[PDB]
């Protein structure tokens, strides 16, 4: 989720994950990806 996402040192994003990061769960009620 969005404190998961972010505690982690993630960024919640609803495009593809950045090159160097990958997904790790999602945000926002599922819409959006993790991206760590």
């Amino acid at each position: 989720d969005h404190y998961a996402c972010v505690s982690s040192g993630g960024q919640c994003l609803y495009s593809a994950c950045p090159i160097f990061t990958k997904i790790q769960g999602t945000c926002y009620r599922g819409k959006a990806k993790c991206c760590k």
